[PDB]
Parts: C-alpha cells; structure tokens; sequence
C-alpha cells in the first residue's frame, strides 16, 4: 500500500513503469534483473523526461499513489463519464454503484461533452479517466503527464476545457477520487 515519493516519481522511472512501454530492446533485454538505478538513468534517457517539473497544483499529482488506489480512482472515473450511456443498459460494486448513484450527485448537470458513448479493450475506462485527470490538469509540463501515463498499459476535442469547466473539471476529479480511495486521498 505504499506510495511513491517525489525523487521515486522523478528519478526511478523503473520504480512504476508499465512494461507495455519499455523500449522494445529493453522488453527484449528485460528478461533478467528483478528497480535498479542504471536503468533509472537510461529510462530517463531513451525518454526526453525532463527531471524539471513541477507537481499540478492541488492533488493532481496523484503520480505518487499506490497502483492500486490509482487503477481504482482512474477507473471509477473513467466509468463514471460513461454513466449516462450506462443507465441506459462491475468493476467493484463499490464502483459500479457509484457510478449509477452518483452520476448527476456530484457536479450538477453535465457538461456538453463530458459524457461519452460506449463502444470495450481491457482497461478502457482507467485510461478515459486518465485523460480526464490530465485534461483537468493542462499546464501540466511534459515531465509530470509522461510520467503518470507510464504507469496505464497502451482525447476528444470537447475535453480541451479552456474557461470555468476546466475548474469544473479538477471538482470532479477530486470528488471521484474522494470516494475511490479514501485511503490515498491525502496526496
Ligand atoms: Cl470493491
């Protein structure tokens, strides 16, 4: 259940990377060497991962939860802004319940675009919520959204919040993740 910390975030790249995105060579090497800080050093390489950047303001670093925390907060938020098309039809029933519950109990109407059809691949809802989380934290430098999106295997034009919904954007997030884990909820 342990975190990680900002030198880990920042500097241990291997610490959280998903092996969906190591360098194909590096998979190829991967074989051996069960977290090791040659290969920290040469991730950040093969990576233009800029070691400056800053941690979006109020929690949307959340680049240091646990996996599992992370996978449930992204997930019940990607479901989330699907619930609309949902309603009209488990991942946790603590999830799915809240999802069908919550749905217009959170952030009042929805906003034109934040609800979306469903078509689904394995993990689509952590990496819809994924999206929503940078997107309500725009400004975020290069170093911090290249770091969080290592830590998901493999965004629509209405989600490009330019005003208040972007204000609005960051209330939802910080409400699901409020609910998806309290536990981790104070980073
Ligand atoms: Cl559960």
């Amino acid at each position: 259940s342990m975190p990680l910390t900002a030198y880990q975030l920042r500097f241990c790249p291997a610490r959280y990377i998903h092996e969906s995105h190591l360098p194909a060579v590096l998979l190829r090497l991967l074989p051996a060497l069960p977290r090791q800080s040659v290969l920290n050093a040469w991730l950040l390489e093969q990576l233009e991962l800029d070691c400056a950047f800053r941690m979006p303001a109020q929690l949307g670093g959340l680049a240091l939860y646990p996996q599992a925390a992370l996978e449930r907060t992204l997930g019940w938020l990607g479901a989330l802004l699907h619930g609309q098309a949902l309603r009209q039809v488990q991942i946790g029933e603590q999830g799915q319940r809240f999802c069908l519950e919550q749905l217009d109990l959170l952030i009042g109407r929805w906003p034109p675009g934040w609800q979306r059809a469903l078509p689904p691949e394995e993990g689509y809802f952590r990496r819809c919520g994924l999206a929503f989380w940078l997107a309500a934290c725009s400004d975020a430098d290069c170093g911090f959204s290249r770091r969080l999106r290592l830590r998901l295997r493999l965004a629509p034009a209405d989600w490009t919040f330019d005003e208040q919904r972007r204000s609005l954007a960051r209330t939802l997030c910080l409400k699901v993740a409020r609910q998806a884990s309290d536990e981790c909820f104070h980073l």
